[PDB]
Order: C-alpha cells, then structure tokens, then sequence
C-alpha cells in the first residue's frame, strides 16, 4: 500500500506525510495566509491545508449559475487562490483542501489538486465519493465517529470506480481531544483490516508530540495537526492549535521517531493512548453517525406521485433535523422512483415516503 501525492510517496517505506492544517487561521488577511504557509514550510511539513468552502452549503442546498454568487459560498476570496498556490509551490509545500459536494469538487479540480480530502461527516456521501474517485487523484478520508462498516463502504465505493490511491485517517471529532480519547489501537486494526489502504491520524489533542509520535510508532503514515501563527489570537481555531515552534517540534518528534524505528528502537505506547481497538464513536462525540453524517433531504415540497430527482432531494447534513435515508439510496430514488405521500421541504426522507401501505 503506497501512492504519490504530487512528487512524494505516501505509505510502505515512505516517510510519514505531514499535513499542517491552517483552517481559517489567516483571519481573512492574505499576508497572514502567506505567514501560515511560511510556518508550515519552516517546520518541515509536507502539506499545508486551507478551508476553501463555507459550512452553510453542507446543511441547506443554495440556489445557469453566476460566478458572483459562487464566490459568496467560499471561505477565502477567489483572488487569493492562484497566489496561495504559487506561494506553496515556491516554498515547496503541497497545498491541500477539503471538498463536500460535486460543486466544491469541481472548483478544487480546476486548480489541479494533489489529493482530495473528505471530512468525517461526508464518510457516507457515497455519490460524492464516487464522483471524486473518478477524477483519479489520491483520496484522504477521515473517520470520526465511524464504525468499521462505514469505513468499509466508503472504501469499496472509491475502489469500485477504479481508484486505488486511498488513505484513511483515524480521528476524534472533539476539539481539543483529551489524550484518553485518542484510541490509537485503532490505527493497527484499520491497517490489518484494509491492507491496501494507507492509514493516518488527524490529531485534535493539544500536546505537540505525545499523540503524533505514539501514532507514528503504531504505524500511521500521515499525521494532520492544526497550527496557527499565534495561539492568543481571538480564537478562530487559534487557542488549541500549535504555534510555529510547536509545529517544528512535532515534525522533529515524528522524524526522530521514524529514524529510531529504522534502528530497531521499540518504545511502547501507554494504556491511556491505546484505548480500545473497537472502531466506534467516543463518549465525547456520542453517535454522530446517526445525527451528524449525511442523509437524503427534500430541497422543496414533494407531492404524492412526484418523481424524485436532483431537483427536489439532496445529500445533506441534518443539522438539528431528524436524519434522512442513507445516501446509498440516492441513485435508486433519482432513477424514476416516486413519492407515495406529500413530503414537506427540508425534511429527511423516510421509508414511509416511498413504500406503499394502502
Ligand atoms: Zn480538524
């Protein structure tokens, strides 16, 4: 299990691939975005990751579409993007971002991305996983609150499209995540369970080295950690992210641990960090797979008799609403299936909406 992100190997015998996660910590200032890039580079990270798309588009569908409306849906100003990419290319770091639908995917695609990153709550956005898999770039997906079957289904879905360059991140959705909640024994379990996937760890814990290094010495081949330029900035994700020094410190930790392993140096991992190998949601996450993953929702009122289509249902995050049918049924419903009763707009689809009982 190995593949290429840009000019760099990820997986068996390759160095750990380090992603510095900048998020929105540029505070809307382009020069601060360049400074985050600098910090990542000086730290010796492989990749720097920015949020491109706004969270709203994940909970509600937003209505020949104008570029001037498109840009209102993005996190950073569109005029930043080529310059950032240029500046990454010259500081020899790999720019990465996250997609959450077909449209965000297309926007990112238009910049020739090195990999597509998928967040935990889209682990079951199967139409999205299929759509991006067909672009033939590496795919990194996160697994906060997932069980083994979700990980498997996401995996199979990408593989079925002919794309076998997959990395699976273990992750805890709490931020920050107390050490006790790491459950690092999950990393070897996933690696044996998916021996053609490359397995990483997105780290949401505060400490600069204890969980990153323990993960690496349990076999993780990518590490993701948040960083900022200054921890005291009025916290976007500032307060709990690593500052530039701590980032460099983490990297040096990881790289030393790698070379120690090359020498045969053992180093056990604490009971506290190991936790349980049963891949599942934590006590501090609490069944997000039921209330936070995507489902199928009406975007308009649907009337009895009416064909389901791309135009009246969508694969969306529930927010506060009760969950819609699993996204695995989205293709089926839009292939000419019809409502058996009126469905209000903004309501998750349910079996009684599609199954005849009269
Ligand atoms: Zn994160």
């Amino acid at each position: 299990a190995a593949f290429q992100i840009a000019n760099k190997t990820v997986g068996k015998d390759a160095p750990v691939f380090i992603i510095a996660e900048a998020g929105i910590n540029h505070d809307g200032k382009l020069d601060q975005a360049f400074a985050l890039i600098d910090a990542a580079a000086e730290a010796g990270a492989d990749a720097v990751k920015f949020q491109m798309f706004q969270a709203d588009r994940m909970y509600q569908k937003d209505p020949d579409v104008s570029i001037f409306s498109l840009v209102q849906s993005m996190e950073m100003p569109a005029e930043w993007i080529l310059p950032l990419l240029d500046y990454c290319r010259e500081k020899q770091v790999i720019f990465l971002s996250t997609v959450c639908d077909e449209g965000s995917a297309d926007l990112l695609q238009s910049t020739s991305p090195s990999a597509f990153k998928i967040a935990s709550y889209e682990i079951n956005h199967l139409p999205l996983l299929k759509y991006v898999a067909r672009l033939n770039r590496p795919m990194i997906f996160s697994t906060a609150g997932a069980e083994i079957s979700d990980v498997h289904e996401a995996w199979r879905t990408i593989r079925a499209e002919g794309n076998n360059q997959i990395a699976i991140m273990h992750c805890v959705a709490k931020y920050p995540a107390p050490p006790e909640y790491s459950n690092l024994s999950v990393i070897p379990m996933l690696a044996a369970a998916f021996p053609e996937a490359v397995i990483g760890f997105s780290d949401h814990s505060e400490h600069p080295t204890e969980a990153p290094c323990a993960a690496v010495r349990l076999g993780a081949k990518l590490i993701e950690k948040h960083f900022t330029i200054d921890k005291n900035l009025p916290g976007a994700d500032h307060s709990f992210a690593l500052n530039p020094d701590e980032l460099k410190e983490m990297v040096d930790g990881i790289r030393k641990t790698e070379a120690e392993l090359k020498q045969g140096i053992t180093k056990p991992v604490s009971e506290k960090l190991l936790g349980s190998s049963y891949k599942t949601t934590t006590a501090i996450e609490g069944e997000i797979r039921n209330f936070a993953y995507r489902g199928i929702f009406t975007t308009a009122p649907i009337q009895k008799g009416e064909a389901f289509s791309e135009d009246n249902i969508a694969v969306l995050r529930p927010g506060q609403k009760p969950q819609g049918l699993h996204p695995r049924f989205f293709e089926l419903l839009t292939s000419g299936v019809r409502a058996v009763r009126d469905i209000p707009a903004d309501t998750g689809i349910v079996w009684d909406d599609i199954l005849l009982k009269d």
